[PDB]
């Protein structure tokens, strides 16, 4: 299990994630606020939205406002790449120092990293944050197609062979065979593959019981949206946590 | 589509189905007003829990309490067998007799009847229903264990080939791929075979997110419980509203 700022994730229920998506610091101040009257189990900050990435200083400063909103919040850095979906460019070097500098900062508990950054880069980087007691969710999406579930598998052990806290994969349907095929991938990692808590989903309208039966299938969190949703799929975050109190006490 | 009594089974939302168990006629009225304060869209009456069976005339006056107690309600006779899992035996003749008088009596809106009862006895009760305008459930379960894929699709199959409004199976998960397997036969059924219908479940705890799904992979209704489970993994019918509600508007 990882226990990230006194959440056990592997254990129990799924874990809820909400994103944070701010273009600036004083839209990132005023959703800060607004999520806290929210009720969900991690706060992932969605940092490809923030215009001014080009400034280390100004992005530390924004995650500071999100840490002085939630003080107690288990924080999860995001920048998703366009090359995953994500809304803007990014070098590489620049992805990797955005990293290193909210590692670094003491400001957030846990990193998202793109396993296809590169092998050396995520090793050092994975180093890097495990140095600093910071956990790394290491991450992959499709956001046009589902890879057969030997390719998810393999995508997944080959993330726990990297030294992934929480190996982690968002592949998009384009048949309800898709979505039956990430379930397969989420039950056979689990019970075959995985030493350490797995995050998978299915996206989009016909990927949503993805997002609902990881108590059954083994992932350990979830997306739901509290206004509006970072990836489509995504429910309402109040109706996601019914279904899943009701999965849990069945 | 199967319009019974105005309900449209096989669009929209699954259907749910509540079980009512009484032993005696007292019993079988009591639970009858109890459950026309719960929202649900079908009513089973499951005959094998009424202890004077012997009689068809008791049998058939038990069905008039419950038709007079909720008189639009859609009224599926279900005789469960002891061999797929009900509470007593019965004699193929008098099960097949308690069949006919329920279809002719304009009770009832449904039947249940249990595909293994043999071939030639299932045409001619099939037959009998269609002629007095009331629709086969046509059923099997397996409490013990969960069949091949292959075999629970060619079973549903032969269901459709004998006549079946609305094939029917419930089997019984080992494992977690058990529930997989239940939910693969579904999707398969649904875009490849079926030509009507078909309700499928993984009973238990294990195979609970079969009874949330249906919309996704093509389980044209569920069962949920009032009060007491007719079969372990069933939910509170409150409860499955809820979800099936959030699965059809995500
Ligand atoms: C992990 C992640 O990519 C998955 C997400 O795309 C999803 O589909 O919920 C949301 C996104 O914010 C997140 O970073
Ligand atoms: C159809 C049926 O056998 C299935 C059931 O066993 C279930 O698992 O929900 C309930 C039972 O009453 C019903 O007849
Ligand atoms: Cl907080
Ligand atoms: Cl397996
Ligand atoms: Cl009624
Ligand atoms: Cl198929
Ligand atoms: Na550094
Ligand atoms: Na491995
Ligand atoms: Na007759
Ligand atoms: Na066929």
């Amino acid at each position: 299990t990882v226990t990230v700022k006194n959440l056990i994730i592997g254990e129990g229920m799924p874990k809820i994630i909400v994103s944070l998506m701010g273009r600036d610091i004083n839209s990132v101040k005023a959703e800060a606020l607004a999520y806290r009257e929210a009720t969900f189990d991690i706060l992932e900050w969605r940092v490809d939205h923030f215009m001014d990435i080009a400034s280390t200083q100004s992005v530390l400063t924004a995650a500071r406002v999100i840490r002085d909103a939630m003080p107690d919040i288990p924080l999860l850095f995001t920048f998703r790449s366009a090359k995953e979906g994500g809304e803007q460019t990014i070098t590489t070097q620049h992805y990797l120092t955005l990293n290193r500098a909210a590692i670094d900062s003491g400001l957030v508990d846990m990193i998202d990293l793109e396993l296809f950054t590169g092998d050396a880069d995520v090793k050092a980087t994975v180093d890097y944050a495990h140095a600093h007691n910071v956990y790394v969710v290491m991450s992959n999406h499709d956001f046009h197609q589902t890879p057969s579930a030997e390719e998810m598998v393999l995508r997944l052990r080959k993330m726990q062979a990297l030294g992934a806290d929480i190996p982690k994969i968002a592949v998009m349907p384009q048949s309800k065979h898709d979505v039956l095929t990430l379930l397969t991938a989420t039950l056979e990692m689990q019970q075959h593959y995985a030493d350490r808590p797995v995050i998978t989903m299915s996206m989009a309208k016909e990927g949503v019981i993805s997002r609902l039966a990881g108590e059954v299938f083994g992932s350990a969190a979830t997306f739901g949206a509290v206004k509006q949703a970072s990836a489509p799929g995504q429910i309402a975050v109040n109706d996601l946590r019914s279904v899943l109190m009701i999965l849990h006490n069945a």
